[PDB]
């Protein structure tokens, strides 16, 4: 992706978007009890922790586009992946408005907490002023969609989250896009059944883990991923995507039965208009992370990409023996024979993609079930029930999270959530975690689950 054009918003009649000033992240009561290195991402240009130009840093992910047509390797990758998805019998019928807005199995209700986008943010109109969970009213929404239409600008926000020391100093904060409520709803009507099918079928047919529950899904992954593991990282996947990959996505959607008109929303994702504070800008390429379906569409594109690279380097590859699962840019895969990931990385560079060894590794090392990660979690089979596999979030990451809070009124829920991750590191680690939590008076006011209770519920969940 590439920023084609940027200018002062006032020159085009757009008001300034007043984004948050300071981080909502503050040190929690546990900040001193546990060790950690991460701090809130830089949100403003004057941040004294910066050692780089902030506005340059946050837009540097738009590294450019490779201008290529869909080639023979892509065409075969699209065909192969489309063959898998056809098994699911995805409906291309529009999802009914009430289901797409207020919830249905496989598609959670539209988040009423996030930005309504343009023009609502300039008019002080929040999502809750239009929608209501308890009434399921669609009257005001139909009014607003008629009044303002579709293909509205996106609003760029800086993501308020913990980041490493290096990423704070380099100013490399992440950006999230808010689609207009109008466009979010229309995309959920157009693709809602696709979204539902993906959420309800994580695994190697969708090639997707979006919406998975790691507590359950993790025992399935080694059954599905039979051979020699393949895994690698991307640097700035979303913004690196060139238009040719969106053309591939449109081809695959059309093979599933979507009309050319129904795939027009992919053009809305690919060629996008953005408001950022006092600036407005146009982007060609790049997935605009945060719009409707971007995790699923990133995952589908990744399924096309990896097959393309395998076909290009390993002529004679048999994709019917290839397996992969993606969560956006994150991939875990297998093939019955060894594959040199460094070769795929070079083929990826030719397509405008930046691929690196897995988990900041120095080289494209041997990937094993001991050292592979997915969704930042390791894989550890249970000592007693070897067919059940723990998702293991590192205690370092749990420690980083517990030291900060965006709202101390939610301490109980925050710490409980962290307990559900921590116990998979084993009983000795969990008891130490609980002991340190309880060394703060708040910690003894919390209802914390017992290790044996967590283990019992986990075993029983299967």
């Amino acid at each position: 992706g590439e920023i084609e054009f940027i200018e002062s918003s006032k020159d085009a009649g757009f008001p300034v978007i007043n984004t948050p000033s300071k981080t909502k992240l503050e040190p929690s009561v546990f900040h001193q009890v546990f060790e950690g290195n991460k701090e809130p991402a830089v949100l403003r240009s004057g941040d004294p922790r910066l050692k780089a130009n902030f506005e340059e840093a946050i837009f540097s992910k738009y590294i450019g586009n490779v201008n290529t047509h869909v080639d023979e390797y892509m065409l075969e990758a699209v065909d192969h992946y489309a063959g898998q998805l056809a098994t699911l019998d995805i409906s291309t019928e529009p999802m009914k408005l009430e289901d797409a807005v207020y919830g249905t199995e496989g598609l959670e209700a539209l988040d009423l907490t996030t930005s309504a986008g343009y023009p609502y943010v300039a008019l002080g109109i929040k999502k809750r002023d239009i929608l209501s969970k308890k009434t399921k009213d669609l009257t005001k929404l139909k009014e607003c969609m008629d009044k303002y239409g579709l293909n509205l600008p996106m609003v760029t926000y800086v993501k308020d989250e913990l980041r490493s020391i290096e990423k704070v100093a380099k100013g490399k904060s992440r950006l999230i896009e808010a689609s207009s409520l109008n466009d979010s709803v229309a995309m959920r009507q157009t693709f809602g059944n696709l979204y539902k099918t993906f959420h309800l079928n994580p695994g190697v047919v969708t090639g997707s883990a979006v919406g998975c529950d790691p507590d359950l899904f993790w025992s399935k992954i080694p059954v599905m991923l039979d051979g020699h593991l393949i895994a690698f990282d991307y640097s700035g996947y979303d913004a690196s995507l060139s238009p040719v990959w969106f053309a591939c996505l449109k081809m695959i959607l059309e093979k599933l039965g979507y009309t050319h008109k129904e795939t027009n929303y992919i053009d809305y994702l690919c060629n996008s208009h953005h408001l950022y504070r006092d600036k407005h800008y146009f982007v060609r390429g790049g997935m605009p992370s945060g719009c409707s379906g971007t995790s699923i569409f990133n995952s589908m594109i990744n399924n096309i990409i990896i097959r393309t690279l395998m076909l290009k380097v390993y002529k004679g590859i048999d994709l019917d023996q290839f397996r992969m699962i993606a969560y956006g840019d994150d991939v875990i895969a297998s093939y019955p024979w060894p594959i040199d990931a460094s070769l795929l990385v070079e083929a990826g560079k030719g397509y405008g993609l930046i691929m690196t060894p897995a988990d900041k590794g120095e080289c494209f090392n041997e990937v094993t079930w001991t050292n592979v990660t997915f969704l930042k979690r390791y894989f550890r089979a249970d000592e007693q029930y070897p067919f059940l596999v723990h998702p293991v979030m590192p205690m370092k990451d749990i420690h980083e999270s517990i030291r900060w809070t965006k709202d101390p009124k939610n301490t109980q829920d925050h710490v409980r959530s962290l307990c559900l991750l921590a116990w998979h590191n084993g009983e000795h680690e969990y008891e130490e975690f609980i002991r340190k939590i309880r060394s703060v008076p708040v910690g003894r006011c919390l209802t914390l689950p017992a290790f044996s209770t967590l283990r019992r519920k986990w075993l029983d969940s299967f």
